């Protein structure tokens, strides 16, 4: 087929990668009439041991590839070395609310059949539970609004991104990490809950949250949580708590609207990077106390299962402990402080270095990097999607970035068959 292909090439330095690109362009130009584009793509991906400094060239024909390789060979770009050693899969990071955007699902519904099939599966469940079309919501001219619509819609995108990456691109995650509502998608991917039970969890939890919409406020501050807690106790504040611990230098507070606003005003004045976060309900604070008995009742039938993938819980007090995702877990999930930094840190201490955020737009990339920096580790924090990013080739770009970063993946998914070819082998 004269369709565009992904040609991988790697080396030990940026300059040696250019030398490899020039040698390959010269070879492809001399043997273009003898080599099939598909066989060369297969050989480069599955017949070569990928070295640390990686790149890939997209091309529909061999003369197009020679231009793309010569572009690399003649350039002056700095190619970052892979952070992972191809031994562990990526850690999927599922962030909370706030990533949603207008017609976020349109391009992936068209370019990714596994994304469309997962949305199709979810459609009747979300329709029965929350009373709306998740397909109309993720393809609308306006951004999804209302906690009862936002949470099911963002969850649906997260889960459909994970299924595409596993089924279509051969990317089995090494571990999962969720941040607040991101834990429903994390639990489906890890195998702790079925897609349907996890959709029931997000639909029911968001319907109950609409009863308390308006109660409380949240704020982000660039201070460590130990410090923030000291300030609250010192000031005599009992109605505002630490809601999220995202990074060793970043904290989210939550509680009554007035006190949160007062705290942000005085932190801003002291040149500390404070900011009220737009949220309908102040979660992970006593503001959610009224709906916790009702939530437990709604999730009484939810059937948890033993996670088949390492799940770094931000709800549990030990993130390395494996969750029992019953109704009690999801009530603690809503009320307890999101210990995201602790979970990311445990995954990094355990050896994971490639993190990819499967969400409509990246909310935690900066937090993952701050945890890596604090541990003096070189990590990769990738975004699956960005707001208004064109995706003509679906998630093939994320696949390239995962490969470039050194995440372990099954190369027989994107390059299923072909002939090994006598292309050059660099010394």
């Amino acid at each position: 087929h004269s369709s565009p292909r992904l040609f991988m090439l790697s080396s030990t330095s940026s300059d040696a990668l250019r030398q490899t690109a020039r040698q390959l362009a010269t070879w492809v130009e001399e043997h273009q009439d003898c080599v099939a584009a598909s066989d060369l793509a297969y050989t480069l991906a599955r017949g070569r041991a990928h070295r640390p400094v990686r790149t890939a060239v997209v091309a529909a024909n061999l003369p197009e590839l020679v231009e793309g390789l010569r572009e690399v060979a003649d350039g002056d770009a700095l190619y970052d070395a892979a952070v992972g050693h191809g031994d562990r899969g990526p850690v999927w990071v599922f962030s909370g609310q706030g990533s949603q955007w207008a017609a976020m699902g349109t391009q992936l519904l068209a370019s990714e059949p596994v994304f469309a099939a997962t949305i199709a599966k979810l459609e009747p469940v979300i329709a029965a539970e929350s009373g709306f079309s998740v397909t109309e919501a993720i393809t609308a001219q306006q951004t999804v609004t209302g906690i009862d619509k936002v949470q099911p819609a963002v969850f649906a995108v997260q889960v459909a991104l994970a299924a595409t990456m596993e089924q279509t691109y051969g990317v089995r995650p090494g571990a999962v990490v969720g941040h607040s509502m991101g834990e429903s998608a994390a639990a489906v991917v890890a195998g702790a809950l079925s897609l349907e039970d996890a959709a029931r969890v997000i639909c029911r939890r968001s319907k109950l949250m609409t009863r308390i919409a308006g109660a409380g406020a949240m704020g982000s501050v660039e201070l460590p949580a130990k410090q923030v807690n000291s300030e609250l106790m010192a000031r005599g504040i009992d109605d505002v708590v630490v809601s999220v611990v995202a990074s060793p230098q970043s904290t989210v507070i939550g509680g009554t609207s007035d006190t949160v606003r007062d705290l942000i005003a005085r932190w801003e004045q002291r040149d500390v990077m404070a900011r009220e976060v737009a949220v309908d309900v102040a979660s992970h604070s006593p503001q959610v106390d009224p709906i916790l008995d009702d939530l437990a009742a709604a999730l009484a039938d939810i059937a948890p299962m033993t996670p088949k993938v390492p799940y770094y819980s931000a709800t549990l007090f030990d993130p390395r402990e494996q969750p029992v995702c019953d109704g009690a877990y999801w009530v603690d999930n809503l009320r307890n402080t999101v210990q995201f930094a602790a979970a990311v840190q445990a995954a990094m201490e355990d050896g994971y270095r490639v993190f990819a955020e499967l969400s409509p737009h990246p909310l935690l990339t900066h937090a993952v990097e701050q945890t890596g920096r604090s541990l003096d580790m070189s990590v990769a924090a990738l975004a699956g999607m960005r707001r208004e990013q064109p995706l003509p080739h679906g998630l093939r770009g994320l696949l390239t970035e995962l490969h470039r970063a050194g995440a372990a993946l099954d190369y027989s998914a994107l390059y299923p068959a072909g002939r090994l070819v006598d292309a050059p082998l660099p010394a």
